């Protein structure tokens, strides 16, 4: 969207952001905080989470909490324990933004590494599901909870070389649709496709392209904001392109 | 699919069928054999595979060979070993029908069991991929190899209660589309949604449903035949309903 919201759009909204230590997740966490949100940072790297929390505190005067979770390795019980810890400190979650993900191999199906394939599915699908499941009770405590998954163009139309990532993002669209159906009139559940954005992940899929022509995570934030604020309250079951 | 193929549609065509002891798998294997195919059965239950092979032999006069693979626990190396075993006895694969699958839990997302979810994804997506990868060289040796995945309506539009199965069948559609793009003008890669059929899995999903309101696996075979015979040689990248609205 060319979306220009009020600077207090997310005042008194508690939003959890995964993959918050770098890339799009870091930018979304900072952006949400700049628009008034109380942000909860999830990531695998403690020192990077502490740094992001410190930066957000410098820009907002409000210090985010962070929690460690590695989606490659976490079990359901790890996710449940995390949700319990969040619930001690927070009365609800108004938003959950799933940004964490693994790209894996960009190469033909005949060459895909099966262990990498399994890991892409584990992070992007299984652990993303398990974390969602653990956080549903907190989301239901919101006046209008918003759950957002990260998708891709290759989650709508499979393309050569995109292997496990494409399969995982199709699965993500499917999971979003199941959830949107189950939580009609209860939650907003949608996907965002960030498109080609300048990130370390883009430096793997396209190791020979000029990153200078790619969009910055900051550039694609309008849609990230829109999905967490009140202007999207009447949208669920949909998948959006942050920049076609 | 009103489809009344020539009865020798699959003469001299070597077709592997996975999940070959279950309702649809055993019917597809039988049907392919009836239409002339050299059928290879794959499944986890040797006892049941032997019995399906013997039934096919009695009804059609040709006895399928079988191989054992458990998609829940197999490694990529197991799949490569299977391909080696097949290659000793068969010069190519003209078709591979991936019918094996796990339903898992039919219940809300809040109630889906995480280990079952993992198992469904492992069988339906990961091991289905690993087996495909192992079999691609044999399929490339066909004049026009046909690779068929099993999908579902919930692989096109997610619905309440279908949890891991839906996610896995979306992933299946995606994998099919990636493969179809990579193998343009080399392989045919498509999916079949069987629809609701009188099978054990369907009865598990809808325990109160009256099976008499559903078609049998035999009833839905036309599409299964069509995708393996030459009439579909210029069809790739698509997903088909065995029971159109």
């Amino acid at each position: 969207m060319h979306y220009q919201p009020k600077q207090d759009l997310l005042n008194d909204r508690i939003i959890l952001v995964t993959g918050a230590s770098d890339g799009i997740g870091r930018e979304a966490a900072m952006t949400y905080a700049r628009y008034g949100a109380t942000v909860i940072l999830l990531g695998r790297n403690e020192e990077k989470l502490r740094q992001v929390a410190s930066h957000i505190n410098e820009e907002t005067g409000r210090q985010p909490q962070w929690f460690i979770l590695d989606l490659l390795t976490c079990t359901s019980e790890n996710c449940q324990q995390l949700a319990q810890r969040i619930a001690v400190n927070y009365p609800r979650l108004d938003g959950v933004l799933h940004n964490a993900g693994l790209l894996g191999d960009v190469c033909p199906m005949s060459e895909q590494n099966p262990q990498v394939w399994q890991d892409v599915m584990q992070v992007n699908v299984n652990a993303t599901f398990m974390l969602t499941q653990a956080l549903l009770p907190l989301l239901l405590k919101s006046d209008a909870g918003s759950l957002v998954f990260t998708s891709s163009s290759v989650g709508r139309q499979g393309r050569a070389n995109w292997g496990a990532y494409a399969a995982s993002k199709f699965a993500t669209e499917g999971m979003m649709q199941v959830l949107a159906d189950e939580y009609q009139q209860r939650l907003r559940v949608n996907c965002i496709n960030p498109g080609g954005t300048r990130t370390a992940m883009r430096a793997s899929a396209f190791p020979t392209e000029d990153p200078q022509k790619l969009k910055t995570p900051a550039d694609i934030m309008p849609l990230y904001l829109w999905l967490m604020g009140d202007d999207s309250r009447r949208k669920t079951g949909m998948t959006f392109d942050a920049q076609p």
